[PDB]
C-alpha cells in the first residue's frame, strides 16, 4: 500500500530532525484528524485469540503509554490492531516530568522514557473515550475492537487505592478491561505496591468498585456497559520485570487468590546499562533489549501461576517470530509500542502477516494451539 509507504517516509524524516515526543504528538494529531491509513483487510480466523470471555479479532494491540489520553483511538486501531490500552490515566490532570523525557537508540532498537504519567486526567479522558464509543457504534471498522484503560495514581497521591477507585467509577463503564499500573519506574515508590500484601488489597479494591458499578445501576446491561463486550471490564495487572524469583512467586499466589483476569508482562526495565546513548538519562527502557527479559518473565509467571492466569505480552515485540516467542512462552495476546516507533504505520499489517506465515510453517492449526508450547 502506498499510503503506509509515504507515512513511513514522513515518519523517518521527522525523527532525524525533530524531538521524539514532538513527533509522537504530531502523529497523534494526524490520527485525531483521521488522515492516517487504514488496514481494511480481514484478519486470519486462525490468529484470533481471547482472554476468558474477551475476544480479540487478532493478537496484536497497542500498549499503554501510546495514546495516554485516548485522543487517537479510532485511527490507531484502524491501522490493524485488535485493541489499544489507553492511559495510564490518573484522577487529576498531570504534566509529568521535565522534557525532553523520551529518547531512542536506533541501532539497539531500544527506547528510554521518564514521562511520569503525563495525562489530561480521568474526567477529560473519560469524555474522550465516551466520544470514541459513540463513533464506534457508527463505524464498520471499529466493531469488535477492544479498548482497555490503564489506571494509576497522581504524583503526589499517598493512597493509590483511592486514585484507582476514582478512575474506575468514572471510566469503568466504557472500558473492556482495566489495567492496574503498579510497574511504572517514573513514579517513586509505585513499584512498592507490587508487594504481595499491598497488591492483594489493591486488586480486591479494584474488583470491588467494578462490581459496585453494576449494583448501583438500574439500567439494562445494554445501557450500563457502553463498551465493546457489553459486560463489566476485566481486571489486568501490569508487572515490572525488575523483581527477584521470590517476589514473583509471592505475586503469582495473590493473582490466583484474587482471581485476577490477566497479567500484562511486562513494563519497562531499569537494569539496562549497555546502551551508551542512555548512560546519562533516567527512566525505564523499552525495545529489543527488553525482549528476552520480558519473555523469561512470561515463562516464569506462566509456571508460577499454573497456567491459570491469561497473559498479555509486552516487551520487545517487533517480528512475527518475536510474537510467536511470547505466545509459545505463555502469552495469549501481544502488545506493541517500540515496534511502531521504528517500523511505523505498517507495524500491524506486517507483524500479522509474519505471524500468520510462521504459524503455518510450524504446523500450528491456529494461534490458541501454540500458547505455552515451549
Ligand atoms: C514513552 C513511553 C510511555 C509509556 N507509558 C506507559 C504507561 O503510561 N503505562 C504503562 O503501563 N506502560 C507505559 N509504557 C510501557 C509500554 O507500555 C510497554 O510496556 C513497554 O514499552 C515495553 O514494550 P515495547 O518493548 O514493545 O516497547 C510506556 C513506554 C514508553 C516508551
Ligand atoms: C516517535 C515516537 C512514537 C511514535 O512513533 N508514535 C507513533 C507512531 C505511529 Cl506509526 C503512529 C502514531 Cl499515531 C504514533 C511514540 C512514542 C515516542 C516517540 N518518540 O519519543 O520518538
Ligand atoms: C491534491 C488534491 C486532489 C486529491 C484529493 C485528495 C485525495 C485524498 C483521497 C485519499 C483516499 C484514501 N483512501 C480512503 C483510499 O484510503
Ligand atoms: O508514564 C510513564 O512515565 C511510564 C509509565 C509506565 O508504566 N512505564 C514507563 O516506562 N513509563
Amino acid at each position: 500500500n502506498p499510503e503506509f509507504f509515504l507515512y513511513d517516509i514522513f515518519l523517518k524524516f521527522c525523527l532525524k530532525y525533530i524531538d521524539g515526543e514532538i513527533c509522537h504528538d504530531l502523529f497523534l494529531l494526524l490520527g485525531k484528524y483521521n488522515i492516517l491509513p487504514y488496514d481494511t483487510s480481514n484478519d486470519s480466523i486462525y490468529a484470533c485469540t481471547n482472554i476468558k470471555h474477551l475476544d480479540f479479532i487478532n493478537p496484536f494491540g497497542v500498549a499503554a503509554g501510546f495514546d495516554k489520553n485516548g485522543v487517537c483511538i479510532d485511527s490507531i486501531l484502524k491501522l490493524g490492531f485488535s485493541f489499544i490500552e489507553i492511559g495510564t490515566i490518573t484522577p487529576r490532570g498531570q504534566t509529568g516530568n521535565a522534557k525532553p523525557r523520551i529518547f531512542r537508540d536506533v541501532e539497539s532498537r531500544s527506547i528510554i522514557n521518564s514521562c511520569g504519567f503525563n495525562n489530561m486526567g480521568c474526567d477529560k479522558v473519560t469524555e474522550n473515550l465516551i466520544l470514541f464509543r459513540k463513533r464506534q457504534e457508527e463505524d464498520k471498522l471499529l466493531s469488535k475492537h477492544i479498548v482497555g484503560v490503564s489506571i494509576g495514581k497522581n504524583k503526589d497521591t499517598v493512597n493509590i487505592v483511592d486514585d484507582l477507585k476514582y478512575c474506575i467509577n468514572k471510566i469503568g463503564r466504557y472500558a473492556d478491561y482495566i489495567a492496574i499500573n503498579v510497574s511504572s519506574p517514573n513514579t517513586p515508590g509505585l513499584r512498592d505496591n507490587q508487594e504481595a500484601g499491598k497488591l492483594k488489597n489493591i486488586i480486591l479494591s479494584v474488583k470491588e468498585e467494578i462490581d459496585n458499578l453494576e449494583k448501583n445501576n438500574i439500567m439494562n446491561d445494554e445501557f450500563l456497559w457502553f463498551n465493546t463486550t457489553k459486560k463489566k471490564p476485566l481486571v489486568f495487572v501490569k508487572l515490572a520485570p525488575d523483581l527477584n524469583q521470590e517476589q514473583k512467586k509471592e505475586i503469582a499466589d495473590v493473582l490466583l487468590e484474587t482471581n485476577i483476569d490477566g497479567m500484562i508482562i511486562s513494563n519497562t526495565t531499569t537494569q539496562i546499562n549497555d546502551i551508551k546513548s542512555f548512560e546519562n538519562k533516567k527512566g525505564g527502557v523499552s525495545g529489543a533489549k527488553l525482549k528476552d527479559i520480558s519473555t523469561k518473565f512470561i515463562c516464569e509467571m506462566y509456571n508460577y501461576t499454573n497456567k491459570q492466569i491469561p497473559i498479555i505480552a509486552s516487551g520487545g515485540i517487533f517480528s512475527g517470530l518475536d510474537a510467536l516467542e511470547k505466545i509459545e512462552a505463555g502469552a495469549s495476546v501481544c502488545q506493541l509500542y517500540s515496534c511502531l516507533v521504528f517500523n511505523g504505520m505498517k507495524s500491524a499489517v506486517q507483524i500479522k502477516r509474519e505471524l500468520n506465515h510462521l504459524l503455518y510453517q510450524r504446523g500450528y492449526y491456529n494461534l490458541k494451539e501454540a500458547i505455552g508450547r515451549k
